[PDB]
DNA sequence: AAGCTTCCGACCCTTTTTTCGGACGATTTAAAAAACCCTTATAAATCAGCAAGTTACGAGACCTCGAAAAAAGAGGGTTTCTGGCGGGAAAAACTCAAAAAACGCTTCGAAATCAACCGGTTATAGGTTTTCGGAGCTA
């Protein structure tokens, strides 16, 4: 439950893909890259503004 | 003489190692404080077993919190067991057809027959014993 491996292919000249994950896809974003910092702090108030637009 | 390229000195900033100083701890030494000894006849403690009254120490219990262990829950993965669907081959129904084969007409006269009872025939249900086929096994 720990592993966490991601593979890129670099298909030469400009360009480049992830290839496959192995374990938990949670450490990677679609992209393949790996978030920076990590908090449990309540950034992103989503509790402050609502949807009732009308 | 000019442009390009390469060293070199000067400097700026931060990290890494060394040195020095300071502080703290430990030990040693010296000084100060508490204590010990020497004089006491008289006053108080020693103690004998048991009664009568009291409690300082032990045991029991519960709580409280914190941590540890275990159990559960989650997620990663692989192996296999089953079900559904798709595809090719064989079977058998379905469709098309002929050629027999039966049936009817239709037989008056020739068998067929049932009945009970005896002895005799023999197909074979059932059981008993046994080759053939396959088990794979092993390099």
């Amino acid at each position: 439950r720990n592993t966490a491996v991601a593979c890129h292919w670099i298909r030469g000249r400009d360009h480049s893909e992830l290839l496959w994950i192995v374990g938990d896809a949670s450490r990677f974003n679609a992209q393949g890259a790996v978030p920076t910092n990590r908090t449990c702090r309540d950034i992103l108030r989503k509790e402050d503004e609502n949807d009732w637009h009308s």
